[PDB]
This record gives C-alpha cells, structure tokens and sequence, in this order.
C-alpha cells in the first residue's frame, strides 16, 4: 500500500532535512511540508520510482524553493558552500542512495551529480581542525571511531564511557562536537549525558550514533538534529562530522 | 587559500562601506576599490594578520586618504548626510561600525584603523556621546516574528527613538506607513502571510519619497553578491543589540 | 536535418583541435579535414550517437593517422593522456561519450585521465599575467593558477594596464578576457603585448566562444568559456603552457 510505504520513510526525510538544517525543529517542518504537498498535489508523487525515491524528489523542490535561530558563525560557514554539494554528499552516503537515484531526486543527471559528490569532498578538505568528544562504552567502537575523527584532521578531546565521565571531561575541555552513543557502560543514557553537558556549557553540535535511530526520527518530542545508524559506514560517519561541524 | 579567504569577505566588505556611504552602488564600488588595489600591489596585504583583517585594513587606507574609487560609475557619500559631517568626529563611526557590526575586536579595529586599542575604545565612546546629540525620529518595524519584533522595539524606545508601529504582512506595512511617514524602516524578507518585505518596502519608497531602510535578516550573504539590486543597510538574524543600535544611528543619518 | 546539425557541431571541433595543436591554422585544418573526411566516406559517421559524439569520434580517427627543449618535455607526456582530459573537461563529454570517441572502454578513459593529472604534477612553475576587468573573476583565476604551482606576474584590468604590466614582467601565459574595464579589448592588449614582448601563449576568457571558433578570421588557439569550471581552466593553462618558453 503506497499510503503505508511513504509513512515508513518519512523518519528518513527527517534524518535528512535535519542534517542539512542542523535543527529538528526544521528538519521536522520541512518533512512534514513534503508530505503536505504530495496530500495537496498528488501529481507530485512520481509511480515511476520508488516511494522513497518519489518522496526525497518533491522534497528537494520544497528545498529549492525560497521560504522557511542559525549561529551566524555557521551561516558564514555555511554560505561558503557550493550550492547542492552537501545535499548530494548527505544523499549519497547517510541517505545511501544510489547516484542515478540522487540524479532523479535532484531532477539532475548522473554526471552533475559526480561533479557534486567531488565539489564536496573538495571544500570539505579546507574546512579548519575542530575538537571533538566521544561518548561510548565499547571500547572498540570508540577506538573506530578516534580513528575516523583523526584522519578527518580533528582531534579528540577523549573517550567518555558513563555519564559522569562525559560531564566530567566536558567540564575539563568543552569539545567543539561531541559523538555519542546512548547507552552507556553504567546502563546511564547518553541522551541525559548530552542534555545536561549542553544546560553548562551551552549549545554544541551532537551527532548520535545508534542502532534503530527510527526510534529518535519520529518528530513526537525533542530529538537529535543529527543521527548516524550502528552499523555504521566510514562515509557515513565522516558525511554527519563534516556536516555538524558547520555548526560548531 | 589568500586568494580564496579574500573573496570569502568581500560581502562583509561591501556590508561595511555601504552602511558608511549609505548607498549599494558606492559601497560595492568602495569594496571592488579595495581589492583592485590589492590585486595592483599585492605587498599591500599583510599577511601577518587573517585575511579579514588585512582586506578591512587596506580599505580603510583607501577610506581616509584623498583618493577616491575610480568605478565605472560616481563614488561618494550620499548628499542626505552630508550635512552631518561638520557635527561627526572623525573616525568614529568607522570604529564604532567596525566593533559592532563587522565583528571585529577593537585590537583587530587597530589593525585596521592603524591605531591603538586605546584610541579605538576612545573613537567608539566619542560615537555613543554624539549619538545623544542625535533628534528623535519615527521607526517602523516591518517583521513577522513578534518576540523579534518586540525585542525590536525595546531597542528603539531605548535609544531614544519612537516606534509608529509593528507590521507583520505587506498589506499591514502600505497602511502602517500611510497612518504615520517614518523617518526610518527596519524590514525583514518573509512576512507572515509569505508576503515579501522588500516588496512592501519598495510600495512606501513610491509613496514618501526616500527614507534609509535597513533589512534585517539571517544569511546576509545573499544580499551583498553586488549583482543586483541589494540594500544599503543590513542587521544580521541573530543580532546583538550593539549591532541594532549602530545600524539605527548610521542609517539615521542618511533620513531626511 | 543531419547537415545542419553537424554544421553546428563544427566551432567546438575547431576549439578541441585548436588546444591540441596550440595553433589556429592547425586546429581549423583538422576540424575542416574531418567534415571533408565524412563526406568522402560517409560510412566514417555513426548514426547511432549524437551528431556531435560521430564527429568527435571522426576526428580522433584522424588525428591518429616548436623549440626542442619544449618539445623535449612534451615526449614525456603519456600517449592519449591529453586528448582524454581535454574531450573531459573543456569539451564536456561524459566518460562514456568520451569512451566512444577514442574508440575505448570508460575503463581506459579513466587511467588515461588520471595519468594525465599525475603528469601534471610534473609540470614547471611559470609566470602568469591575468588579463581580467572583473576582480572577482581575477582573483579566483589567480587561486587556481597557484594551486596548480604557477606564480601572477600581475592582474591588468584595462588594455594601456596589461601592456603596461607586460613591460615589467615578460609572462609566460597570459590569461585575457575579451571585454575589458575602459571598453577596451583583451585582442589588442594581447596583440601589442605579444608585437612587443614576442610570441607568448594566450588563453581568451570569453562569453560567446562560438562567435571566436568560426575560422574565417584569426582567432585564438586557446579559449575558456564563461561561467567555467575549474578543471576546465586547469586543462587549458596546462595544455597552453606546453606552447610557453
Ligand atoms: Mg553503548
Ligand atoms: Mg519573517
Ligand atoms: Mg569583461
Ligand atoms: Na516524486
Ligand atoms: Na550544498
Ligand atoms: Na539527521
Ligand atoms: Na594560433
């Protein structure tokens, strides 16, 4: 049933919206004004792809189109972007779309959408070395993790594994970003780690990493902005830290 | 990565001398000066400070001296404030422009001004006293998110200026201006119905002649590319009140 | 109507041999050879792709068929490698259209076209005058220029400036526009800089390169096309550097 289907993807275009607005407040907006439009004007809605296909196309036009806070030190960093580049990038890596399939999303073709990805990579390379914290209790993830945070060019301010140890390293050094986990090693959340580091030392970028991030996509209450799944992919990891960091 | 820094702040250069010459055709005409200067003698840019610095700095070289823009068009103040030159000390609204609005730490406005910071700090005092020299004038607010117009308000009415009224859409905003002429509009983009500020600002131009405006609004950036028509006056979304208030004071020379 | 569509495939052919050879009498000789060669032997053009693919693909058919210090680096330059990149980036084919051009796979248009990259890597630090009336433009051109390792001898932004510029400092390339600041042109800045300081390889920078690629006056061997992309001024300062000394 096409009804059921673009409900189940609708968690994803939040993923999505949020990673490109930093806010769920916005990301949560803008799906909901997709699927506002599609109710409005089915024609929208193209039978020939995929429902998640069909659904991430109209979404693209709502974003190109002007209409709907922002740090200004991100909106300077954001405005030294390419256009498209980072929608692409996102597309490509958290989203897991195919190129053809951003090509039909971004009503492009597959070659524009190379050169995208590559204008990406490109400018992600100038982008300066920030400080990041790491919330999570295996071990070999963190260490994963470090390793893909290093080769990005950021160092780590360190590797908290409970809730009192993340409030306690934020204290000594406040990161510029912080990874987390949600479940810790003392069953402590990694969520209330965030909420109360974020009340004393103000707003820092926070990505979660999560199995099952469906259950932090649901726009029924406060939710990340920015959520990377476990399993996880390198690319997709180094898509929501370069993302993030354009909010410092 | 000079090149590319230098082209990154060429928008916040034009920001900064067109609220000076109160015009978008002088103040991008002032800005393009300045990189052709830099792109003439490239020993011009210190490259002992960050490339905003040192683009801010050969601009106001070019600001104080003699000289003046050779552009393809006229260069200059803007006639309405010319009058007010005789009264302004110099230096001191560029210092004041130069902490507030542009950002810069009053050690980078040294840099810039090649002062002292001490000088700086006394310029930026010498600009808040002769601010209450100013005469009260009328501000109309044209913004749809009330807590930010309200906020606005507050800072108005704090300076010492009245407030004739809110309008959150175009058709709000052609009544608001008819009922009362002010001497100055604060003009967001996207009102509440969708209607478009500018459009609603362009409708009061028509009818009472021209008052300074200054469009309030977040990426600021999409309105200093100096492509096509653009503002002469823009106040950042997220502001702080010292940039509100010397944007209020600056525009408030060029009014009528 | 296949004639006229080919016709109008004709300028981007002259533009392609143009960069290939570093002359305009050489590169409007092999595009003219390859409309001559297409009529002779109409087999020559496939139908099944685009008019301006079959065209393209008829000319590196055919094209298959100065200074010895220059000519001496030029020798080390992998077969293909610069055809490849050039079909890429000024001419905008796709890795498949290219791959019908040169008669390969998209398999060895990729080593051909990173090959060339690398071999660019290998290349000379030179000067570079940039003849260009819009700052903005002037200074991204001067970032991708010291990217790629060459220094700016200068930005002129008038025609009495760049022959000015040139008496300072001989460049060994010059970047120029068409249009300049005084209403001048970048066509007789260049032709009194190049009457003055001898031959020097130009690159024009121009909106409207058709109207530049109709052989039927002289016309510049080398051209970028405004608004550009930046492997597109990469492949022509490097291919126009080759012709420098
Ligand atoms: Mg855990
Ligand atoms: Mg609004
Ligand atoms: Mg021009
Ligand atoms: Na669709
Ligand atoms: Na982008
Ligand atoms: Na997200
Ligand atoms: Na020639």
């Amino acid at each position: 049933d096409l009804s059921a289907q673009i409900a189940a993807e609708l968690p994803y275009l939040r993923r999505y919206a949020r990673a490109l607005t930093g806010s769920q407040s916005s990301g949560d907006a803008y799906a909901l004004a997709t699927l506002e439009a599609i109710l409005d004007e089915p024609a929208l809605f193209e039978t020939g792809t995929t429902p998640r296909v069909a659904l991430f196309t109209v979404f693209h036009t709502i974003w190109n189109s002007s209409g709907s806070g922002l740090a200004r030190a991100a909106q300077r960093h954001l405005a030294r972007l390419t256009p498209n580049t980072r929608e692409a990038l996102l597309l490509s890596t958290i989203e897991d779309f195919t190129p053809e399939e951003v090509a039909t999303i971004m009503r492009s073709d597959v070659d524009e959408v190379r050169h995208l990805i590559n204008r990406a990579r490109s400018e992600m390379e100038d982008s300066v070395s920030g400080r990041v914290m790491i919330i999570e209790d295996e071990a070999i993830i963190a260490l994963d993790l470090q390793t893909i945070v290093a080769d990005m060019g950021h160092a780590i301010t360190g590797v908290a594994r409970t809730r009192d140890a993340a409030v306690a390293l934020a204290g000594i050094e406040k990161p510029d970003l912080i990874l987390a986990d949600i479940q810790l090693a003392d069953r402590s959340s990694g969520i209330d780690a965030v909420n109360e580091i974020l009340r004393a030392r103000g707003d820092i970028p926070v990505i979660f990493i999560t199995a099952f991030p469906e259950r932090l996509l649901t726009g029924e209450r406060p939710e990340p902005a920015f959520l990377i799944s476990k399993p996880y992919r390198e690319d997709q990891v180094r898509s929501a830290i370069s993302q993030a960091m354009f909010f410092a």
